[PDB]
């Protein structure tokens, strides 16, 4: 993965991290834009982030948390909604 740095998370429109990638940080709850909605298949996580995403903008539907960097996030069924929250298990 793209180097990235701790409290940030880049979502990218390709797998394995291709094509401009666009950042996010701890702090932020997203409802992906209409334009982007599903269209993120890889996301680079720094070291102090985690990703708490859902396939559905109401946070229903599949459920992922990432505390690491995903080449493919395919699985999710499409991402509309995440938050990038401090990165510990409690
Ligand atoms: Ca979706
Ligand atoms: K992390």
């Amino acid at each position: 993965a793209p180097s990235v740095d701790p409290t940030k998370v880049i979502f990218y429109q390709k797998k394995n991290f291709e094509g401009s990638g666009d950042t996010y940080a701890v702090g932020q709850d997203v409802s992906v834009p209409g334009s982007l909605n599903d269209k993120y298949f890889s996301v680079a996580v720094g070291a102090s982030a985690k990703v708490i995403a859902w396939q559905h903008y109401n946070e229903t539907g599949h459920y992922r948390e990432w505390t690491t960097s995903q080449a493919d996030i395919s699985d999710i069924g499409g991402l509309s909604r995440f938050r990038v929250v401090d990165d510990d298990t409690r």
